[PDB]
């Protein structure tokens, strides 16, 4: 109503793990179709977890994630796609998080802030990647779409997330750099804060932002309590 | 895949409509991004088809082609963006059949089928796409998301097909170019028939095609009666 942030969810996967660092990583070894396989990569694991939900075939993001590479390396002919996909693999495993992600969340969880990951990720690769970029010690809570069967925008991720935390929606500042997942989740009726690295142009408009900034050290300023 | 089949079902964007045409015909006015803003422009009307139901927050396929071709101009930066939107959605509402649809589809009437559309696209926009191509004479009906306003390759979908048929799903022979429509559809139980061109990898494993052919011309020889 007046004064009620109670909680900061974040999505995982574009927000405080980066995408395109497991290409990025091992760029030589892919040579010039690097950015393109990695841009194909994403929107076919997105495109998979959305069609997936809609006919009701669900499997969790690491299979996705999987069929999704297995597909663009494919598309993109590789030499050696088995030792390729990997090294691939191992990187996506443990993603690259974000440089300002560790000290924003504790920042967070210091001001008092119940402090959660809402991702679609299944628990072993999240963790594994959580683990390894150091961010699992600073979260209160990390919610998986595995837990349900049922991928985001779908708003019953949105609902366990309330559900889990013991919070209403107007309670939820919800952070992500995945329009779609801020476009679910405003429609919602969490708070939503866009992190626009690159300045993207807006979508899903029916469900505008509170706020957005350029990267998760400008989330201090705006959430100091 | 044995003929109890009363009906082939066609996907229409990507499958009898060429999705390409519509950059592809005003290249040079988008100028060296063309290919990628055309990449951009499919990938998020779809996304937007899915996530929009997902979320319960429908919206017809004309204005998602406007919302991703408007996304997709300003992430390229275009100069001109308002005369290029202009052209680029006049180019879409008329978009180019592959050149084996039109025969393909009145050798299939010939042989007594029920010969149908099943779109994401609305009437309006896919109708003039139809007209525009003459592809109106060989079709005995044309089915629309828009009449449930729920995108493949949600079930209900494939369902609306088989009422307003009066088919059974495994007496519909479907068509599609796209790997998410034939598992929707292959899920559902259709016999699915993938048209793929260039000879893409596998997707969708789960829900297995009957047949894959490269070319609409190929569906002769599969479907032809005695
Ligand atoms: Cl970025
Ligand atoms: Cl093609």
């Amino acid at each position: 109503l007046v004064d009620s942030l109670r909680a900061c969810v974040f999505d995982a996967y574009g927000t405080l793990l980066d995408v395109h660092s497991a290409v990025m990583r091992n760029a030589d070894e892919v040579g010039a179709s690097a950015e393109a396989l990695s841009m194909l990569w994403r929107q076919r694991q997105l495109e998979y977890s959305w069609t997936r939900t809609l006919m009701h075939q669900y499997a969790d993001f690491w299979q996705l994630t999987d069929e999704a590479l297995t597909f663009a390396l494919r598309t993109y002919h590789l030499e050696d796609r088995k030792g390729l996909k990997d090294r691939l693999m191992s990187a996506y495993k443990e993603l690259s998080a974000y440089p300002d992600a560790a000290e924003t969340l504790e920042k967070l969880k210091s001001a008092g802030y119940i402090v959660a990951i809402l991702s679609n990720g299944n628990d072993e690769m999240l963790q594994a990647a959580l683990k390894a970029s150091k961010l699992d010690r600073v979260l209160d809570s990390c919610l998986s779409a595995d837990d349900l069967k049922i991928y985001k925008p779908d708003p019953r991720i949105y609902q366990f997330a309330c559900d889990r935390l013991g919070v209403n929606p107007n309670e939820v500042c919800f952070v992500s750099s995945n329009a779609w997942d801020l476009g679910g989740a405003g429609k919602f009726g969490f708070n939503t804060v866009r992190i626009n690295r690159q300045g993207n142009p807006p979508e899903y408009e029916f469900a505008p932002l509170k706020h957005q900034v350029n990267s998760l050290s400008e989330l201090w300023p705006l959430l100091a309590k």
